[PDB]
């Protein structure tokens, strides 16, 4: 669940992991092509809008998250770990990330 992954990445930013960021950018269309290859679910604008608040927090564009993700997928993590995991974590929903890492969330 890419949508979970992006949230997790946002958590990573909150947690101060930063090496995995890059200064590149991507398009949703381009991203989805890469995702499809790797049997990742596509990111839709719906989930962009889900991730909007998280983008607000971290100042990182969703597409920029996608781009950095793209590099991560293509080249792998190169033995590196993120949040002490050697595996890209897709277990955490955006809501969970938001709950833990945005303090009090308004409705």
């Amino acid at each position: 669940i890419t949508v979970n992954v992006l949230a997790w990445l946002y958590a990573a930013v909150i947690n101060g992991d930063r090496w995995f960021l890059n200064r590149f950018t991507t398009t949703l269309n381009d991203f989805n092509l890469v995702a499809m290859k790797y049997n990742y679910e596509p990111l839709t604008q719906d989930h962009v809008d889900i991730l909007g608040p998280l983008s607000a927090q971290t100042g990182i564009a969703v597409l920029d998250m996608c781009a950095s993700l793209k590099e991560l997928l293509q080249n792998g993590m190169n033995g590196r770990t993120i949040l002490g995991s050697a595996l890209l974590e897709d277990e955490f929903t955006p809501f969970d990330v938001v709950r833990q890492c945005s303090g009090v969330t308004f409705q």
